[PDB]
């Protein structure tokens, strides 16, 4: 049903990533260490598609400045609650346009599968490297290629917060050239009650040989990392190319 | 929404109470040396809501004959099917009239508290009485009474058999003189995506007070023993008050 992270589901994001053992922490440091690998002056940092800003938080503990960009208004309220000294942007990865460049642009946890087509996917990338100071790094964390996406896939897991019970599922099937995930939750507490919520995606499985397109067509050099934070590797980028 | 132990409710019952660790194959032996300690020579057993058939499946081994008695047509055709050489009958607990009598009459995990009032508590175990041999006995595990049940109560499980992935939530509130428990599930696995189904039960609240009334009216002395399989107790009664 809903495909915007709104409302329950904006609100659940946190819990939900946190239960299945995503560590936001941990990969901030990752996170700022390769940067300083590529860039060791490294000041400043864009995150696009900063959903609830838990990756910005552990950043500013790394980098002098960080900055967000996030569609979803109702994930970029959390965001702005949690990092209220940083600028956070209601903005569309596809085309947006801040008039600054910074040390790295960052766009993890497969945000970008969200675009449709070469043609989103390379808008993109252009829009990332308009925003990355000549001695900086892109970091893309993609989505599922087809070459190691696994159709049929079902996760389930069950967290518990402060008297509330959340159970997600979701199933991952293959539809043309990209995923479907179907996501189902059940949140319940003594107060609340039981209620049913859902979210379905379609996520694109690009091939590494179309990142790599759209990094070469932005003027970067590209390198992919297998692996990675989520099991899907990690795409750096140089101006330079 | 179903009250009523049907359709795909029925067919997850076995998996979801099996996962929540319920095992009726102790309590059938349990049950087996409670009857025979009231009744040495016990022979043969009426299960009363007999579900799906699971201790009747197991009490088979301990009594000579085993027989059934259900409302729901969909619980009962997975107990005759599991219960191929006994007689299951398709009845309401309320005014069912076989003709016969037993050396045990049980009625197990709570299918009492699906009466209302007292006059249908007491039609229950008048019949229940009407088939119990003289030198039988009766065993009723009841729902919680008002004095022990929590409201506000949940109750979160997940068991995966055979490809398939099962969560079960449960929210218990008080409504007047009964429970009202809403039940939620999310079915997953590869092949079927994820489904979602609920129940809701009103289960009433009889004091122990109630049930002794009920067994005393028609005709049986109590005994009321406390913790029992499911946290509830058990009452056992005997012909001859
Ligand atoms: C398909 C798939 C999943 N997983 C692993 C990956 C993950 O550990 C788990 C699936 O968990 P779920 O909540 O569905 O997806 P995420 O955690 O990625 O969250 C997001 C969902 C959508 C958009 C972005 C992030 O199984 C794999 O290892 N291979 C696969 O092909
Ligand atoms: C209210 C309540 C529950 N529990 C325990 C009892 C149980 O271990 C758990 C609740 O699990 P759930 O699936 O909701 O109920 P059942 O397993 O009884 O199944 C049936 C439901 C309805 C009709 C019959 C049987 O919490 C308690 O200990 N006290 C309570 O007051
Ligand atoms: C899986 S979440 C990842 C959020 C965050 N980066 C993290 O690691 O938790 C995907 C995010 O992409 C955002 N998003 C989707 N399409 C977008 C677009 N065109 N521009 C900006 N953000 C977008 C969603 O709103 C959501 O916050
Ligand atoms: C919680 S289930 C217990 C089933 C079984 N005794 C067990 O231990 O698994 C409650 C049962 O009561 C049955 N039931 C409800 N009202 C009934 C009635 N009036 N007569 C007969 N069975 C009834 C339901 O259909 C269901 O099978």
């Amino acid at each position: 049903p809903q495909a915007d992270y709104s409302g329950e589901i904006a609100e659940l994001y946190d819990l939900v990533h946190q239960g299945k053992g995503k560590d936001y922490h941990r990969e901030a440091a990752d996170l700022a260490a390769l940067v300083r690998r590529h860039s060791p002056k490294a000041a400043s940092l864009l995150d696009v598609a900063c959903g609830t800003g838990m990756h910005l938080r552990h950043l500013a503990d790394s980098f002098g400045t960080v900055e967000g960009l996030e569609l979803s208004a109702d994930m970029l309220a959390i965001a702005r609650r949690r990092n209220p000294d940083a600028v956070l942007h209601h903005g569309d990865m596809r085309d947006f346009s801040l008039g600054r460049r910074f040390s790295a642009v960052t766009c993890m946890f497969s945000s970008i599968g969200h675009l449709a087509g070469q043609a989103e996917l390379d808008a993109a990338l252009e829009r990332f490297a308009a925003h990355v100071l000549p001695d900086g790094v892109v970091v893309v964390e993609p989505w599922w290629f087809p070459e190691n996406f696994t159709p049929g896939y079902v996760a389930a897991g069950t967290v518990e917060a402060g008297g509330t019970t959340v159970t997600r599922v979701s199933h991952s099937s293959r539809e043309g050239e990209a995923t479907r995930i179907e996501v189902h939750y059940l949140v319940a507490g003594p107060d609340r009650g039981i209620t049913h919520h859902e979210e379905s995606h379609r996520i694109t499985l690009f091939t590494r040989e179309q990142y790599e397109r759209a990094f070469t067509a932005a003027g970067l050099s590209v390198e992919f990392m297998p692996g990675g934070p989520s099991g899907r590797g990690l795409f750096t980028g140089l101006p330079g190319a």
